[PDB]
């Protein structure tokens, strides 16, 4: 039996579950395939941070209903490095003050784990047409010239069937296999840590008063380690490192786990439920390539970070999110195919600092002393490194005077195209809505009052089938009333801007041109990988 | 047989007060010219930030002085944009409220005029023992080979008078000739605007409901200029703009500014009795150098900034405070006169950002059609531009991957050298004291309390060190219960830091050192000027 | 004794103020004379196009005092075809975005003027030895066997002197007599249309958006030009073709030219200064020979060109530089005077193409309605033929199989010898740099990371051959990760590959050789004019 499909994803997590949803709302028929039987696992990653958010919320219900999937909350979150839980604070790095206190985006931050996160994609990746088969495994795949051939196999049965797709999004994670087909190295230090992760329950409404979700980083003598709180009431798990020459994973039966609960709770008995025990291990490692001819490597299979700053997940996303949009465009021919190569170009820079700042935070918040294991090249802040990550391809008209910097604060933008552009709130009649409500289906381009010539420039170009392009002229379509959006973003009444898809500013002119449609023409058809 | 002097200090303003005052608490032995008779003029300034009742309460006695000498007193300031001061807020930017949520240093802010803080900067350096010569010029001046050869003049009689200097602090301001005999090119803007200074007399109490200071920004229909409240009661004082090419400043006589005060106060019927009118500019201009052999160029005569913001008199004082530690060290032979090359360095960029926002409180104040003549690459936060400014110069230890950050969150202190030291109430025994206490005259090492081998080098350096190194164990000396100094700064136990004088930090060991004197010997030798 | 020197050159325009530049920074001494007083002129040209800058770029700070002499700023021009310089565009030929996005060449596009491109250089010239006088004319020169004798005259007084010179290039411009000494014919088209130019002021910021540099070419009913703006802010300068039956150049005083500017521009009430008023022609011809025993003809004297498609100027100055490379190794002993009869053979059908280039410019932009003027037989793509050109001579070792192609795409460079080293970006440590950085000093032999057998036969013949040799390794001395050099110029890793230094291949092996020092060996000395 033989199908075919514009786009195959081999995976069901974060990164695969993601680009099915993307790419079936853009308009994309795609099929996912898993090998587990349903997204029903282990939670592993707690929380989706702004960015990701502003990727997932072009997706009609798909924000709201993850924040309702959440025991916590918006922006209910705090993070502290202790001895134990009950311990006297070492420090307290994140709360909901301070959460609230930074209104850099339209999203707050969710705080739902993995096993509430993935069932919610599934859903809005099935509401939004994407084909998702569970039990179903990539056995095999080569590529001919124009296409994937792929063979699939049910786990139930082993029986196979081939499907063709034009482009296929391996998201098959840290062991996934698809990238050594291409000869992708993962380079980097590779494994830095044994840990053990235990699912328990207990009575945790009354250790942790008024946290509504809650991480701790434990840098105590005995062991270094964190816990964290479940969506599942008096759920959480805790994530031990420990010493594989002085112990193994094999000696951490019930009783062991037991302890290990008390000691970083930091209460000397309390009944314990052991639920699931599991080892594992924490690595920094990126991929050479992230694509190789029609095959994308999205998430952890491209880079695995350690999982102390909370990025691999995100990373994931944000990934997935790249690519939607970009191959959502090629399929449809409103791109061309060399738009593709500026995935690995744009996504890979951006994973070497995730590793970085997340070796960067291990060190910090768990094993002060083992400095020798840090980045520092590339280490930047933790907002900028989530948030104000600059893009340099082919996909975006850079500005003469670049400076090279691979972040920029997202607290002062610049409005430099390689930038995610600025959340501002603006006025539409009396209602008020976000820059980003505005942008995030098509191509965007942003004129001020004065940008008429700019505007019917864009109105020509957006006539054509093969041009996904909608206009914003600001003071007659949204009002800016404190300066705060064109201005800031160094852009006269007279100027232009246009953002891509996924936020990113691809193109501004400070004011006028001598021809305003050849110079608009030529940027967006260069943004878009034509010549 | 000609006078002898370490330091001749020309002009009585902000800057050569202030250096005035400083260089005789440290020791120096200086002389102060001034042409004016004495401080007595009208005030255009009014107010003292936080970071420069920092480097004013160094004096003993000179920070509840400047407070008792104000109307207003402590953070009892009120900011406020309108059509008229008793017309509806447009908004409001500060209140008595809103500063004292902000406990960022030992001191709060201090409302008094210029009328009232120069005499009491006059006091202190008198008291102090410096020799200020009130109806006294420095017509010429030449530098020698070992020093600067001044010829006095005395405007009582034209008799004329030689002093040889060691250093020259010129501090003639704004329109200051010292500059021109260095061939120092002012840049910038330049000219932004043409006002008109009015000095009145009305019932002020009858208008103005609180008693403390208060400072209008008006946005008039017919024009653009602001209202403050001077230190005499019921007195006023109103810096309206004008267009030069339909009125002159002839053209403002006292009927006219009668009407003025009416317009932009908003009463109609009020009686004004105008004490002074002045004309004068708004202006925008930075030098190239701010110091030329033993020549140093502080305050306006090396920084013209537009008074929006109250910027330019605290970046003089600040400018004075830097000069007085680094003069009192070279002329006392306890660092090289290498260390003098540091001024410009680091003091010309704080007033770059400072002219930047003070454009930019401007047109977000009072003229926001006028876009165009911002600096936006050098604008920062308001707190950010008046205290979290870094200084970067090889009177710094720079840590290196250094991302070459103009300011640093005050709120979000990271240790970094070139930053100001946090403050941070820690606990002297039962007395509970500032961070900021301790620091201020000599250099000062900190070490956390497991840093004693940092303890018996630095104690090992200053025997032979002409310069003294005061130094303070955490856990020992001071106690800092809730570690929100050394750990926020990002210090161990084990690690040190070196603060200068005027509390930015010099050099930070996160820990121990494998020859902890050979690398405290090094970094305070080339933190001086030696290498 | 009588004054001797190396090379004269005669005419400082762009032919002549390139040689002296090249020629006195690949150290030969050289004297230029020049009739006029200064460079002071009215600016005509307009643009250095790339692969000018990339042979002036050798001579240090030359390319960054050339960005630093214009108003506009790289790759900052728009050309543009309206009816006036205010009407809707017809079509818009290049933007800055056009321009970015055509990575072709380490350079950009610098605007600068021939009144500014002119003085910088004159500067460049003399900084690196060159001896340039003014208000001197070669007032007449004979050829012996062993130099020109020529006669110069000082315009101030009419004192001549006579100097003797191994060579003499010939830079005397479209109206210049050199030629005829050699019996040089002009041949082609002739005079094509009668121009008039006025150089005008005007407040031009308020008129044009953009503040950057703009050539129009202008289809209006009732004349056709152009208009360009200079590097002095608000000023401008119109070519307009008129009609020498109807008109004639005596007609245009002050009043009918400010009508012109603005009819051009098309503003009524606009307030035109007029600074200068210039008749001139736009021909089309080329010489018969472009060398003659000693003397060696280059820019307009050589080929005067239509100036629509803008190749004069750029014909000139690589006119230039390939003469300065050349008799640099003649006047060194480092190679044999033949190789100086390979100069026409290369640059002759390199300035035919520009013509046919600049006619079928004229054609397109400006006058549709005639295309009998055409040369087709010789056009070629613009890219192609500014930048794509290919030389065959005795001084490049023709690989088997030539197409006998005049261009090649520089966007898809084969390797050839006589072609272009194509411009790749390369890796030195960590620094990024250009294949072109490692290119124009000396002859440079490329080898693969297997080429050692290659760069060992090279390092023994520069030993003792009179001209230097420069190797580079591409495992070793730099990096080529996305393998875009060697594997596309279809060189193996046991390959090398000679380049000139105008940069031009001369010579490839894609495999190893079985006397890697003897085919090293023959064809170093045969591209350098020695036999067998
Ligand atoms: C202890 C821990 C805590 C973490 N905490 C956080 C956090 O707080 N925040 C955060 O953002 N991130 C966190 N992370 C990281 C985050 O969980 C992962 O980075 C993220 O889930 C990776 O998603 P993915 O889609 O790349 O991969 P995966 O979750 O690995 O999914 C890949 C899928 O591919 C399937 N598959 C593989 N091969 C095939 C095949 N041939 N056919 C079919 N299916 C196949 C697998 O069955 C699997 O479901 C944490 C990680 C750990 C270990
Ligand atoms: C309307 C207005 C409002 C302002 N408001 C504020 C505010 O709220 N807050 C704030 O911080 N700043 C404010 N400023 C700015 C502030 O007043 C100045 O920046 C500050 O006074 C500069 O001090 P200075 O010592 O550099 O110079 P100046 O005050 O100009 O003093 C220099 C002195 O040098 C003397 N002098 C010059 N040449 C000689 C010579 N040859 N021999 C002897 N003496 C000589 C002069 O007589 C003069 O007194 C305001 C300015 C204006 C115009
Ligand atoms: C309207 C117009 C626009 C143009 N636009 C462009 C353009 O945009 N781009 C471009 O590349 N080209 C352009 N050109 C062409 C360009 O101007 C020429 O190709 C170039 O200037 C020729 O340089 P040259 O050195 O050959 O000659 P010339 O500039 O003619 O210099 C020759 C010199 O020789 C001197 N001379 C003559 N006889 C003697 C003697 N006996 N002794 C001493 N000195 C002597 C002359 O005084 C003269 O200065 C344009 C031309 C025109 C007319
Ligand atoms: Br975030
Ligand atoms: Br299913
Ligand atoms: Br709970
Ligand atoms: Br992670
Ligand atoms: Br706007
Ligand atoms: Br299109
Ligand atoms: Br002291
Ligand atoms: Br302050
Ligand atoms: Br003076
Ligand atoms: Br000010
Ligand atoms: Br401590
Ligand atoms: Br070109
Ligand atoms: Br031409
Ligand atoms: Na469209």
């Amino acid at each position: 039996s033989v199908e075919r499909v514009p786009v195959l994803i081999v995976g069901a997590g974060y990164a695969g579950l993601s680009a099915a949803t993307l790419l079936a709302w853009r308009g994309v028929p795609c099929r996912l395939v898993e090998r587990r039987a349903s997204t029903s696992r282990l939670p592993k990653a707690h929380g989706i941070n702004r960015r990701s958010m502003e990727v997932l919320r072009v997706v009609p219900g798909l924000e709201d209903a993850l924040f309702a999937a959440s025991r916590a909350g918006a922006n209910e979150s705090t993070l502290i490095i202790a001895e134990s839980v009950t311990s006297p604070p070492i420090e307290t790095l994140v709360t909901k003050i301070s959460l609230d206190a930074t209104p850099v985006s339209p999203s707050r931050i969710c705080t739902a784990g993995q096993d509430r996160v993935e069932p919610v994609l599934l859903r809005f990746a099935r509401e939004n047409g994407a084909d998702v088969r569970f039990s179903t495994t990539l056995e095999r795949f080569s590529q001919r010239d124009d296409g994937v051939d792929a063979i699939l196999r049910d786990e139930a049965s082993g029986q196979e069937t081939t499907v063709l797709a034009d482009y296929m999004i391996a998201a098959d994670g840290a062991g996934g296999t698809i990238r050594d087909v291409g000869g992708v190295k993962m380079e980097g230090p590779g494994v830095l840590a044994d840990t053990i992760s235990v699912l328990f329950e207990a009575d945790l409404d009354s250790i942790l008063p008024g946290g509504g979700f809650a991480l701790y980083y434990l840098r105590n003598p005995a062991f270094s380690g964190a816990f964290v709180t479940c969506d599942e009431p008096n759920h959480g798990q805790i994530n031990i490192e420990y010493d594989s020459t002085r112990d193994q994973a094999s000696d951490f039966d019930e009783e062991r786990c037991e302890a290990l609960v008390r000691q970083s709770l930091g209460v000397a008995d309390l009944a314990v439920k052991i639920l699931d025990i599991r080892p594992w291990q924490m690595a920094a490692l990126l991929a050479d390539r992230m694509s190789f001819g029609r095959v994308f490597l999205a998430g952890d299979c491209a880079h695995i970070t350690p999982p102390v700053g909370g990025l691999g997940g995100q990373t994931a996303i944000q990934d997935a999110a790249d690519l939607a949009w970009k191959l959502a465009l090629v399929v449809k021919g409103q791109a061309a195919p060399t738009l593709l190569d500026s995935y690995e170009i744009e996504r890979r820079p951006v994973a070497r600092i995730a590793i970085a700042r997340s070796i960067a935070n291990y060190v910090e918040r768990l094993l002060p002393d083992r400095q020798d294991i840090r980045i520092r090249e590339d280490e930047y802040g933790l907002l900028e490194t989530a948030m104000g990550y600059r893009y340099r391809s082919d996909a975006i008209i850079a500005d003469e005077f670049d400076d090279g910097a691979c972040v920029e604060d997202p607290l002062r933008p610049s409005g430099a195209p390689g930038t995610r552009l600025a959340h501002v709130w603006l006025r539409r009649g009396e209602e008020t809505i976000s820059s980003h409500d505005l942008i995030g289906r098509d191509f965007m381009l942003f004129t001020g009052p004065d940008g008429g010539d700019w505007i019917e420039a864009a109105r020509r170009i957006a006539l054509r089938s093969k041009a996904p392009l909608g206009v914003c002229r600001l003071g007659f379509d949204v009002d800016d009333p404190e300066g705060l959006f064109l201005p800031r973003l160094r852009i006269s009444p007279e100027g232009a801007l246009l953002v891509r898809p996924d936020g990113y500013i691809a193109w501004r002119s400070r004011g006028r041109s001598p021809d305003p449609f050849a110079t608009l023409e030529a940027s967006f058809a260069r943004v878009r990988g034509f010549d």
